[PDB]
């Protein structure tokens, strides 16, 4: 199931706080969330995470991201969390971002 957005699968050993052993590679709370989402490219399931360009978000994390970054991101005041997560969160509850413990 693992796969990088590159051609080759991940390599076991820089986003090391999220994917230390194997990978593909503001002071606000929204900034920390933007760091986490930034490190989604280095995920071993990044090819499956990417099927605003964001990985398939978990529902709870999608609500948390929307409410935490609303007002800092253009257009988040122009939509509800239900529609935003309807477009960006994964529905089946399977493999979603974040795919690391938190």
């Amino acid at each position: 199931e693992t796969g990088c957005l590159n051609g080759n699968p991940p390599k076991r050993l820089l986003c090391g706080g999220f994917y230390p052993r194997l990978s593909c590679c503001n002071n606000t709370e929204c900034g920390k969330l933007l760091e986490e989402i930034k490190c989604a490219l280095c995920s071993p399931h990044s090819q499956s995470l990417f099927h605003l360009v964001l990985p398939l978000l978990c529902k709870d994390y999608c609500k948390e991201f929307f409410y935490t970054c609303r007002g800092h991101i253009p257009g988040f005041l122009q939509t509800t969390a239900d529609e935003f997560c309807f477009y960006y969160a994964r529905k089946d509850g399977g493999l979603c971002f974040p795919d690391f413990p938190r």
